[PDB]
């Protein structure tokens, strides 16, 4: 509900945060070299500026992108094009890669699937690589870049050795890796839903299926173009070093394909999943139909026979018929049996 | 209904307005430069002519395109090809871009979705960029170019600084932006329809679904080729300046993709939406089936038992059977219970 | 039925008319220049021959192509390849364009949809452009080229000025224009069928849908490759003048795309149209189910109660129970009400 | 059933016939020139060898390809690659074209649809064109190359004039032509099945549909890649003469497209054909539902009324009510009528 | 269940076995030349090292890839890139081909379908070709490379003559051949399932269909990209000899296409297979509906007639009507007959 993407009647240079989360704000900077390590959390937009010309690869984090003054001030000092800055403040946008002679701009989307409930939230994560610096813009607190920090903080891996271009890889690779966790959560919900559809189905089950299907399509709407997002990098990378950045992006490019294939795999399953429900229900009804019919067929005629001898008349042959009462109960028994014999037959005649 | 696109048995140079709205007519001209601003509304076709050679970027609006004399007179003075003029008067046509050495011709479509009713009207908007002049042809009064006027009128943005080629961007960008508003209106109708399908469904609901689906397909029929319309510009723009016009068209080209993706996203949802209805109805019927059966199964046999003792005979063992009347009422109670015990079982047997 | 396309066990040079209409035969020739106009109807195959070297653009019509002797004699004198002549006499063939150094061969298909009945007939129209001459081969009398004749006969348009290559455009454009008329006829049938499916559905409705769907697919089978047919011309035209023929073919090429899009638009509608019928029927059945159940549930138990006091016994407490007859009628009233109160509930439980 | 394609755990040079027909064996050779004609049937593999260097175009037929000794001996003397020979003995393989400097290898599939039964048999036909010689390998006796023989035997057509490369055309064209006969047989079965689905449907009808659909898909599995098979030839033909072989292959290449389009046309029809059956059945059930309900609604209440006066009591107001017996029969008549008046209403309420 | 692919928060150089089988470990080496043959089974990682520079083509087998120490030690000595080694230990990955100047890395997947149960296990098989050496990494004991060993062990075929590059072919060809065996197993299950759906359907049948469909999609998820896997080799092979390796890969490349076509063929069948079940069930219900209705229609009115004469009144015309009891039994007979005459009619009215 709500969250309407409009920004209508506005010039392209307009800077407006269209997101849900304008609650909190934070800036974090992690500068590093093979020798040293440093990091701090400030709300000052001025302190992060002189790091632009820093030779050492610097990782800049900006949370609470709702602050337009910060975005503009940062973009102006880095010479970032207004439209690029505008795309950042627009939380409703398809992930992409826009190459520039000065920098590289990339839009990405984080995801979080709720437990004991069916909902998929999405926080847009934009990043910019220029010189030795890498920006990162988010909405709320929390990310998947925590182990990236640790590997830098604890000097764990080659991430300390190589530059910010390889850091860019690590940041992307960390996010792409998170999608696998998301898929497994969704894959569980499918298996749970599959069971509910196959056996013991009930009300609201159809609703859950529609929820899953709709959420699954929206998921592909993000992941599917994300393939081209990484496909663009793998075959271009003009400022990035070919000797290092290229073969690593390849593995990430391999991941997003497997992820996209995994998503499309689910859509095919969920699509035919609803028909499975419909097939089961009709089968249940068909079973119930058999039950109702074999009853009404072995009583209604026998009920009618009782109604015959139930109706009073001036002339009744039963008084002249010895042992009529038992044989009437007996002849109905034969009728009851032969119908059952007539039943257990070959249906679909 | 009606609005049949025929114009059969006519030479290609024929100028005929095939639209619904021939009611009113208006011409508006907005000339501007970084120094000054001017605009007026006249019905004279002669007054707008000398603006052709105006160095300042001039925005020409022509409403009520039903007037063929105006279209021809304008096209002749601008040296516009007859077929191009013919395409304008044809309101039933797929949006496109036809490049020429003198000018650039673009067909576009406005939309308006009705509230408390399901209908999608479409007004074709054609425009031509030549020299420093930009034409715009419409059917009826009203447009999405009002903020474009204001930004020029109030000197708000870079639109005053740059030329008509950037104005072309602003005009297109203003229209493309309107589609987002249209989608949100439709997205609401889906959510409303989804609820009606999922819970408390009734008559005419299916009709609304068919209305939405049909209107949604027609929507894609316009938006889908509009992608190529802007894709053509982004990779060509021969007369337009590359230093400015190109990177701005890119953002618009990014918008139409997201819009087209948003539309196709809906089609997948609406497609399986009808099966959700069918799945629910069969489930309801299956529920009703269970109700009817468990009733007829616990009465018809007991009804038959009553018919037995209801039928009169010469020999009745009930008179020789002490307390037969209560035990008959009692033995039927056991039958009633064990069936319910037989019920609440595992269905789909 | 019938109309089997076989011609099996035959050499490629075989000339056999495989069409339904061998009834009548006619040859018409319309030669013209910017100065003069001439036309006549003869059955002589010799009189049309010397027009081959005529400098003036000549339009040759040959109706009743069943005459193999005429086709061969014409093809031989024009140096037309046997296979091309063979393709002409084959009425069952997909429309195409085969370029040659001497001429250009094009297969096209006319259509006529019947009113008050569902059927689509198709007459193959082949044409050949060589030098200043343009051939046209048909099956039966009647065509859409009547206004083409009039525009030439009355000197109406530029068709008199330009050559046979532009006449080729006019001939094609006249035929492509006819498809719009066909679509509108079909579009009406859809709207009529949609109404019948949405409201007041009955028997044979499904048959009409299957008829429409099947006829619609066959329609696309012709129109869809016809796109490439005109796409081939627009990007090649080796003998045709680029200064004139090319930009006009473009408009026709734009038409066939809109037509093909219009057809595919219908297929998507007709596809889900059948499910709408199925959805409505099940809803009707579900409604009928509710009616039947709420009846059997408020009578069968009350019927059983009557059967209790209907059954005769030696001991009846009713004689010792004052006002039993009214209170039995009263207690059943409560049962009848509470079930209705139990009804009007939330279904799909 | 059976016919399992395995040949597992075998080197690529293994020569094993995997077909069903190893019953009979035959070799036929038809050598010809514009002057003379000769043919004979021998079982000798040695007699066919010296024809390799024959200047005259020679047509070699080998039936009963189960004989591995013949295949190897022929392949060795012609210098044919082992894998090519292996592909021949493999009857389960997708049709293709493998170009070589010495020869051209083509896999093709014959078909035969049974009457009064639903089954599609397929015999793989492989052929090799080298020098002036053309090989042809089959499984069983019988083919579509009989008129090809006759046209050569009777010197009927240009097939006698041109070389084996044109003979290759004739052989292929003869086979491609056979598919049209196959389609017409299948097209009849569809029309017959359509009628059975539309009107008077019964048991086993669904089975026939599943048989047709499955057989239709397998048909496309052969014809669809056969398009590329001929598409490969039309755009390559390195050893074949361009002045003759190319334009003739074009017509065949046009045929296979029309055939493939005809097949895909059927799949779309057969797909929605099953839903037509389902739509009809539900409509029948809905009709039966109406019948059952309008009965139970006009009797069960009236039956209950009879049960009221059927139940015996100490106090009966009927004895004090004059003409009660007729008016009870009368008041039930009103109830019976008003329900029918209540019926014939607007359903789907 | 389980087998979650995560490895989150880890540097790219991390070596972790993500497979199910860490149970057993084995290394086997088969070195060979046209003169000699040798093989042995050791657990020593050092003994396999000096074979790297061996001129003779050497086949190295490593089972139980869970041992990370072996993988790293082998990769380091061969100069294998860490990411390549990482991909090996990742059992959840899409098959691919990554070319390098030193070697060629290929991921492949073995399969085993269970009998009397529906499940598809998959063991990833990775291999590396460098110099004259070919590595092969597996999870558990058992493979399809047994006949490959035998053909080498018994000097059976050309596999002994040619080098490891041709051995690479044999290894791949042996695996690709196994898929045919897998398909035949699945094809049987389809035919068995088809029968169960067409005739004598029951509970759990739908579940089996959903199992087959889901397993079939996952099967394509592996085989479909495997086409491009071999398509990459066939058109590149930089270190492999063109004179031998290329034409053999072609046959394998032809196999994987036929396999992929065979899989997609099944998906189309299985898709419409569920609707066949739904169509049959509704037909059964429709049959049961007819049975129930024709009963309730020929008794309920006759039951009501009995209730009339069953109801007691002060005035009964039956005593004044001679032979009323028989004629009541007679008039009901007429009603019973005419309804049956009314039945056996044209349904779907
Ligand atoms: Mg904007
Ligand atoms: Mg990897
Ligand atoms: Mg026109
Ligand atoms: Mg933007
Ligand atoms: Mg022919
Ligand atoms: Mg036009
Ligand atoms: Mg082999
Ligand atoms: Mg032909
Ligand atoms: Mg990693
Ligand atoms: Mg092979
Ligand atoms: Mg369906
Ligand atoms: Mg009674
Ligand atoms: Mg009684």
């Amino acid at each position: 509900e709500k969250r309407l993407s409009a920004k209508k009647g506005l010039p392209p240079g307009t800077l407006v945060y269209t997101g849900k989360y304008r609650e909190d704000f934070e800036i974090e900077v992690m500068n590093y070299s093979i020798e040293e390590f440093r990091e701090f959390k400030t709300t000052d937009v001025e302190s992060v500026l002189p790091f632009r010309d820093s030779s050492t690869p610097t990782w800049i984090n900006i949370t609470g992108i709702h602050r337009t003054d910060v975005v503009q001030r940062v973009g102006e000092f880095f010479g970032i094009h207004p439209l690029v800055l505008e795309d950042i403040l627009n939380v409703h946008q398809r992930p992409k890669v826009e190459f520039f002679e000065n920098y590289v701009f990339i839009v990405l989307k984080m995801f979080t699937y709720d437990k004991n409930l069916h909902e998929l939230e999405s926080e847009q994560v934009s990043l910019i690589l220029t010189k030795n610096c890498v920006l990162m813009f988010q909405e709320k607190i929390g990310d998947v870049f925590d182990p990236v920090r640790e590997r830098i903080r604890y000097n764990r891996g080659i991430i300390r050795k190589k530059r910010a271009d390889y850091l860019l890889y690590s940041l992307i690779d960390a996010l792409v890796d998170d999608y696998f966790v998301l898929l497994e959560k969704i894959d569980d919900e499918i298996d749970v839903l599959e069971e509910e559809v196959l056996e013991r189905p009930e009300k609201e089950t159809v609703q859950r299926t529609h929820q899953l299907k709709r959420n699954l399509v929206e998921l592909r709407k993000t992941i599917w173009p994300l393939r081209e997002v990484l496909s663009s990098l793998y075959r271009d990378v003009p400022p990035l070093i070919e000797k290092e950045t290229v073969p690593y992006f390849r593995d990430v490019y391999d991941h997003t394909i497997q992820i996209a294939d995994t998503v499309e795999t689910f859509r095919d399953i969920v699509s035919g999943l609803l028909d499975v429900y419909l097939s089961s229900v009709s089968n249940k009804t068909n079973e119930v139909m058999k039950v109702l019919t074999i009853i009404a067929t072995i009583f209604m005629p026998l009920t009618f026979i009782a109604g015959i001898y139930g109706m009073n008349f001036e002339y009744m042959p039963e008084l002249r018929w010895k042992w009529g009462y038992p044989v009437v109960l007996a002849v109905m028994g034969v009728i009851a049996v032969i119908m059952v014999v007539y039943f257990k037959k070959k249906k679909w005649l």
